[PDB]
C-alpha cells in the first residue's frame, strides 16, 4: 500500500525507502516535504526537480543506495530507464530518468521490464539483483552490469569508480568496477575500446600515476622535459596561459588542480549535469584572465598524453575523435610546423 | 493506515472520505491536488486555506456531509473545535476551526475530546453521533446539538435552517432544526432568547410571510400605510435612499432584494465570512450612490418590525442591544421629535 | 525560430498560434503569462495544467481551432496522442494528451507520427489535413476522423456534435459529424454499434424529440401513461426520489433538467473531466435530499427508453452492458416481480 | 506610520484605505493577504498583479473610490501616472499605472507631482481635489478632469459615463461627466472632436435612442428600410453573417446584443484590458461559425450610422480615420459599385 | 504599533527587533522579504518555516539574542512555549515553538504567561529577565533557567554550553551554564542526574579531556591499551569498521572526528533538527562503506567509557537506558562471552 505518509515513515526511520510499514504526519508546502516531530515541522525533502514535489520525494526515497554507474556512463550508453530502481542524479538533484519500472505509481510505465512498452527502451539491468541478468537476456534493448563474468558473454570492463549515494569512489569495501554489456534490437553489442574519465574533484584531487605525481610536484619546464613533451603545447593545453584577457587552454582537470593549490578561481557550472566533458565559465582571481566556455575533462594524464601523441601533427586543424566513457568525444587539434598549438574538447 | 493516496481514492470513488480502502496516484503542485485518470491529471482540490495543501485536502474530504449549524451560529456560540468531524466553512473554502480532534494526524490536538488538552476549548458535539451527548456531559466546555430531548438538559430551539454541503436549507427529507446546548467551565448555560437571521441570497430571495410578500409587491407608500410604519423611517432604513452620493440606509436584505429586481448594484464582500451582520461596500449601478460600509442583516421583516416598534423613540441617540443568532447585536437608534431618523447595525 | 515571445505575439495579434512572425515582450510570474501593452502587464494565460507555464501556454496557443471530437470520444477510443495538433481539453483547462508530435519542442516525442516511438501509441489523425489519412494507413495504432469516404475503409458514423473552441455544437456552417476509424496493432478494427450521449448542459438544456418535449411539459403520471412506462420505475430512475435523505435515482440529465426549472440543486463535479458517465455529489436545495455519488448520463430519452425496455425483467440483479460513445457502459438492473426497481450506471 | 497591518485595519473597518489608525494581524501566503478574525484566517485580497502581494494590496486599498475616467480614456490620452491617488483597473484587477506619486513607499517615484522626476510623465490630475488644478498648470505633462470651468482653459466635454468602484455608470446622485484638459511639453493641447464608446455589457445591454430600440425589435429588413441603409452592408457589418465557417462582420456591440438574445455564443477576451476597440475570438454556438479576431466597438448605432454614411463609396479599399474616445481609430472600408461591402476596425 | 514595515526597519537599523520606531518600504515575494535601498530591492529574510512569510519574519526578528538553552535541552524538558521571547531554532531555521506569549499578534496565545491558557503548557522562563523567576513561582508548569542560586530551590546544573545566535559555545565573556528548575502541576520537580552531550562540530572538533586528547593523537591499539579498554569493542563502536559494505559502529562523534582528519565522508542529516542523538546516512568516501541509519551522539569520551564500563556484560542483548540532556536515551548493548560486541543508541 503505497502512500506519501509511509514513504515519509521510511525516510524518517530507515533513512530511505525500505519497504517498512508505518505512517508519519506529512505536510507539503510549495516544493518542500515536512514531517511533524513533537509538534514542530521538520524538513524532509526540498524538490529541485521538474516533477510534482510528492512524486520526486518518493523517487528520491526509492533511490538506489548501492554503488551504481555514474549518470554520464549511463547516458553515454543510451540508457533510457532502469529496471525496478531509481538512479538518482546527484548532480541535478533529480531522477536520472523520466519514467520508472515497478517503482512509483505516478511515473511507472510498467511493473516489469518484460512488458512490451519497455521493448524499445534501453533498460538498465543490475546483475547484482536476482533475476536481472536473465531479464537482460529476454530484453530487446538494455545495458547490464555485473560484478563477475557472465557465461556466453564477453564483458566490457568499466571504470574503476562508481557512485554511492552521490559519492564517486573506487570501492574498497564494495566493488565499484562493473562488467558492462549492451544489447540493441536483441543483439549483444561489442562495446568499443574506451578511455574513462576519472571523476575527480578540483578540491580533493589525488594523482593516480607517477606521471600525475610528477605533474603536481614538478615545475612546468622540468615535467615537460622528463616526459619528452616538447612541441605538444602542454604549457597552453594543460598548465594554462593566464597572461591574456582570454585564459589560454586549461582543458585537463589536473591542470586546474595544480593551479588551485597556488591561487583560486571561479568555475561557473552553467550546465550543471553529469557529463564526460564539462564546460565552465572560469575567472582566474589572481590575474583576471577568463574564458566563457572552457571545456574540461578529467583524463588520467597518462591517457591524455597517449591520445595527443597518437595524432598526426601535419595539418593546421582537424577533428580528433576519441571514445571516452563509451561515447565519441570530438577534440579540435590545431598544429603549425609539426608541433601542437592547441588541443581541446570541441565546443559544438 | 491513513494516507494522501487513500484520501484521494475515497474522493474519487465515494465523493468524500468514507473509510474505504484503496489508493490512487496523486500529484501535488502548488496548492492543487491532482490524480491520474487514463494518463492525464485531473484536479481533485484547490487549496484556498492557510493550511498545507495535502492537509486541507484531507480535512475537506473529511468534512461533515450531514446538515450542520451554519458557521455564524457556531462562532456566535464560541465554538473553537469540533469533536471527531470537520465543519467545512463553504464561505471561506476552509475548515471552520484551526484544529481537529480525531480527524487528521497533522491538525489533531487529541484523538478524543476527553483528553485534557480539550478541556479549555469549546468543543462542538453532535448528538446524532453515538456517544457524543455523553462526551458533552463530561466536557468542561462545549456546544451540543441534538434532534430530540436530552434528559435533564434544558434545550434551546435553534434556527430552522442548517448547512448541508454548503447549501443552506430548511430540511424536508432531513432534519435541520436542532436543540442547542452550551457549557462554560463545566456549567451548562442558559442560552438567551433570540431572533435568527434567515440566511437568504440576494439573487434567489423568497419571502417567508404575508408582510414580506406585501413589501415586495406593494409600492413603498402603500406598504408603509398598511403596516402603520409612519415615523419609523423604512424609507431610509429598509428601502434605501439613493438620492445622495452616500447611499442612505438599506440595512435589511429584503430591501436589497426589492432594489435588485429593479436595477442592479455591486456588493463588495470585503470580509468574506459567515456572520450574523454582513458588511458590504455597495455601489448602485443606476444612480452611482454608494457606501463604503453598508451593514446588512437578513431578518424576517416581521421580526425587524417587531424590533424597531419595541423601541423608545424619545432620545436622540442610543445603543440598542438585540439578541440575534444567540449573539448580542448592537444597533444605533437615531430619533428626533418622536420619530425614527435611522436605525442600523452599529459599526464597530 | 520557435519562441515564447513569438507564441505570445501570435496570441495577441491572431487570437491563437498562426505561424506569424513577430515578438512581444513577455513576463512570466508564477503560472501566469503576461505581455506589456503600453507600459502595463496584461494577462494572456493562466496555467491550470501540470506542465510548465510556458509549455502549457504554447500548447494552448497551438490548440486545434477546428471542430474536433469531444475528449470523451477520444478517450473511449483509446487515443494517446494527436498527430501535429493539440486537442485542448476545455473541461480540464489542459491538453487532452501528455505528449505531442510535431507541435512543441518540450512535449514532442517525435516530429512526425511515422517515427517508431509513435508505433505503440494510438495516434489521432485528422483526415481534413493533407496527408493524414495516409499516415493513419501507415500507423500501427491510430484513430482517424474524416468528413467523407476513405476508399476501402469501413466507416463508423460518429456523433452529430463536436467541440469547437470548447463549445459543443452540431454544426451548420461547419461539419461536426465525422466518420471514425481505428487501428490496433496494424489491423483496422470494427467499431461497435453504439449510442451517443447528447452532451447537453443542465442550465441551457433543450429537448431533441417529441418524447423529450413530452417529458418536460407533461406531469410525471401522464408522461408515464402515454409512453407505456409502467413498471419501468422512471419515478425513481429519471424523475428522482427526493423524499428520503439519500436522493433516489435521478440518473438521466433530462430528469435533472426538469427538476432544475422547479427548484435548484448543487452538483459537485468532484472528478471534473469529460466522460460518457458523470458522477456528481448532489444536494437538493428544496428538500435536503442528497447523494454522494449520483451517476448521470445524457442519453436521448428515446434511446434510454429503448435500452430499458430491451431488458429481461425476470432476474433480481444483473449487470447490463450498453455501448455508448463507443465504450461499454455497465448498468445495474434491479427487478422484482417482473417490474423494474432501479437501473443505473454501475459505480466502479 | 504607514504599514501593512494598518492598511488591513482600514480595509476591515472602513472597506478601503481611509487614513484611520489601527492594526489587525495579517498573514501573507503566496499572493493572498489574510487577517485573523476569531482564530480563523479570512481572505482580504488576492494579488492578480505583477507587483508584490503586499504592495498590490496597499494600492488596491488606496484605490480612488470616486467616479473616475474609464482606463480606456486615460490610456487614449497618454496618462502615465496619477497624482496622489490610484486608478484601479477593474478589468485587469491591477493598478492602471506602474508607479505612484504620494501613495505608497514601494511604488512612489515622488511624493508630489511638482518633483522634476514627474515632468516628462503625463500626470493625471483631479480638479475635485484641492490644489490639483494648480498642479496641472505647473506640470510639464498632464491630463486634468474637472466638474466645472477652469478660467482660461478651453474644455473638452468628456463621456457621460465614469467608473465608480469598477461599475461604469452615468451618474445621477454623483457627477460622472467631466471637462478634460491635456498638456504636452508645457503647452495645453486642443483635444480633438470625438465620438465616445458607450461602455455597455453584452449581457445587460440597453438601447439609448429610438434607432437602437428599432434595431433591437425590428427584423433586419424592416430596420434597414426605415433608416435607408441599403447598400451600407449592415447585413454583414452589424447583424453578422453566420452562414460560412468564418463568421462575417459583427463589429458593433448592439449587433452582438441582438444575436445574444436569440442564441448564445462564446467571446474569448484574449487581451483582457479596457480599450476603445475590443478583439474577441468568437464562436457561434448555434451554427459553429467562428472568427479568430473579431474587432468589436460599442458606438451608439446613431453615431455608427453617421460615420458610415459620411464616407466616399467610390474606392475599392481605403483606411478611414475616426476619432473615438479621443484616440484615432482606423477602419477598413471595402466598396464595390458604389455600395459598401465591409467596414471594420482595422486589425493592426 | 506592530507592523511589517517597522519590523523591517528594526532589522535594517538594529540587526534584529529592538523596539525602535521607524518604517522602511517592504516587498514580499513568495517566501522572501525585501526592502528597498536606493531604488533596488535587498533581501532581508527567506522563510524556511511552515508559517506565513511575514509572521516568520517577525518571529525571527524577535528571536532571543542572549545565550539560551539549545533546543534539544528545551525539548527534552518538555518546554512547549517561551515567556515573552522567541527561541529561534537555527537547526530548522524556524521558531522552536508553535505559539508565543506577548511576542507576535499572529502567534500569541496570551500577552502574559499568567493567563490561564498558559497553565497547562510548560512555559520557559529566563531568570535573567526581571520578574520571571517570580512568574515561574506562580506558574503551574514551566522550566526556569538562572545564572545564580534561587533561595528555596535546589538547582540542576545544566550543560556548560548554550546557543548564542545559533552558535553553540561555552561562554567566556557571557555565562552559558545555567541552573535548571522545572515544575509539573505546581510541584517543583527533582531533575534527574544526567550526562550532557557536548554539541561539537565534526569540522571544528576540540578535545575536552586528556582521554580525548589521547584518543585523537594515539593509534587505536595504544589508546585501548592505555585506558584498559580491551573487550569493550571500541574498535567497532568508536573507531568504526570500514572493511564491510555496511559501516560498522561509529556512534561517537569523536570517532567521526578522528576519521575526518584522515579521509572524508558524507553525513546525510535526513532529519535536520536539534536532538541528543543524531541519525545520519553516512558514506565513507575512501572505502565505500556505508550505513543508512548511523546513530551518533557527542558524549565526552570519558562519559561514554563510564557508561559502557557500568553495564553487565553477561547477556546477549538488552536495552540500556541512560539519562542524557535530561531525557532517557535507550542504547542497545550486545555481548558475547563477557565482552562487548556492539553498543549503540537504539534505532527505535
Ligand atoms: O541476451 C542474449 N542474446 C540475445 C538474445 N536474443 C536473440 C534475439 C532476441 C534476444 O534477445 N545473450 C545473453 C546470454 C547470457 C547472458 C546474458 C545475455
Ligand atoms: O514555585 C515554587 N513552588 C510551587 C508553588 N506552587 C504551590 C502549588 C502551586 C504552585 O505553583 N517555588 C519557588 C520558590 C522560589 C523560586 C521559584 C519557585
Amino acid at each position: 500500500a503505497m502512500s506519501l505518509e509511509n514513504v515519509a515513515f521510511n525516510v524518517v526511520n530507515k533513512g530511505h525507502f525500505d519497504g517498512q510499514q508505518g505512517e508519519v504526519p506529512v505536510s507539503i508546502i510549495n516544493n518542500t516535504v515536512y514531517t511533524k516531530v513533537d509538534g514542530v515541522d521538520v524538513e524532509l525533502f526540498e524538490n529541485k526537480t521538474t516533477l510534482p514535489v510528492n512524486v520526486a520525494f518518493e523517487l528520491w526515497a526509492k533511490r538506489n543506495i548501492k554503488p551504481v554507474p555514474e549518470v554520464k556512463i549511463l547516458n553515454n550508453l543510451g540508457v533510457d530507464i532502469a529496471a525496478n530502481t531509481v538512479i538518482w542524479d546527484y548532480k541535478r538533484d533529480a531522477p536520472a530518468h523520466i519514467s520508472t519500472i515497478g517503482v512509483c505509481s505516478m511515473t511507472d510505465i510498467a511493473k516489469k521490464p518484460t512488458e512490451t512498452i519497455c521493448a524499445p527502451l534501453t533498460v538498465f539491468f543490475d546483475g547484482r539483483v536476482d533475476g536481472q541478468v536473465d531479464l537482460f537476456r529476454n530484453a530487446r534493448n538494455g545495458v547490464l552490469i555485473t560484478e563477475g563474468s557472465v557465461k556466453g558473454l564477453q564483458p566490457s570492463v568499466g571504470p574503476k569508480q562508481a557512485s554511492l549515494n552521490g559519492v564517486t569512489l573506487i570501492g574498497e569495501a564494495v566493488k565499484t568496477q562493473f562488467n558492462y554489456y549492451k544489447k540493441v534490437d536483441g543483439v549483444v553489442q561489442q562495446l568499443p575500446e574506451t578511455y574513462f574519465t576519472q571523476s575527480r574533484n578540483l578540491q580533493e584531487f589525488k594523482p593516480r600515476s607517477q606521471m600525475e605525481i610528477d605533474f603536481l610536484e614538478l615545475a612546468m619546464d622540468e615535467f615537460i622535459e622528463r616526459y619528452k613533451l616538447e612541441g605538444y603545447a602542454f604549457e597552453h593545453i594543460v598548465y594554462g596561459d593566464f597572461s591574456h584577457s582570454q585564459l589560454g587552454g586549461l582543458h585537463l582537470l589536473i591542470g586546474l588542480a595544480k593551479r588551485f593549490k597556488e591561487s583560486p578561481f571561479e568555475l561557473e557550472d552553467f550546465i550543471p549535469m553529469d557529463s564526460t566533458v564539462k564546460n565552465y565559465f572560469i575567472t582566474d582571481a589572481q590575474t583576471g584572465s577568463s574564458k566563457c566556455v572552457c571545456s574540461v575533462i578529467d583524463l588520467l594524464l597518462d591517457d591524455f598524453v597517449e591520445i595527443i601523441k597518437s595524432q598526426d601533427l601535419s595539418v593546421v586543424s582537424k577533428v580528433v575523435k576519441v571514445t571516452i566513457d563509451y561515447t565519441e568525444i570530438s577534440f579540435m587539434l590545431w598544429c603549425k610546423d609539426g608541433h601542437v598549438e592547441t588541443f581541446y574538447p570541441k565546443l559544438q
